[PDB]
């Protein structure tokens, strides 16, 4: 049950309680629900990392939704992934399914007008 794989920016969620403290936080949160039987969750991987290192002020948090159904519950994720972004404890948008150039623009957008 414990590792801890090299990932500079993108940040693991292993509880509820770590969930809300996070999405609580008075920054843009962007959390990508993935799973290990989901396809299309393959094709974010790269682009997520290759984001997280372009939004720097950003925080991306993936929520594997087989070890944290608590989680997808509380959110009624339905499809995977699915991305949600947050701030201050707050739903500002969602990307559902293999969509990150959407997922890149929706960021941006919010943080063109955060300035
Ligand atoms: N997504
Ligand atoms: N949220």
């Amino acid at each position: 049950v414990l590792e801890e794989d090299r990932e500079p920016d993108v940040i693991e969620v292993n509880s509820l309680e770590e969930f809300d403290e996070i999405m609580s936080m008075d920054i843009l949160t962007v959390a990508l629900f993935w799973a290990d039987d989901c396809g299309p969750c393959k094709l974010i991987e790269e682009p997520l990392r290759k984001m997280a290192e372009e939004f720097p002020n950003v925080v991306f948090a993936l929520v594997d939704a087989d070890k944290n159904p608590e989680i997808v519950k509380k959110l009624n994720i339905k499809s995977l992934p699915t991305a949600v972004i947050a701030r201050s404890g707050e739903y500002l948008g969602d990307v559902v399914g293999a969509r990150p150039d959407l997922l890149r623009e929706k960021v941006e957008n919010i943080l063109k007008n955060l300035e």
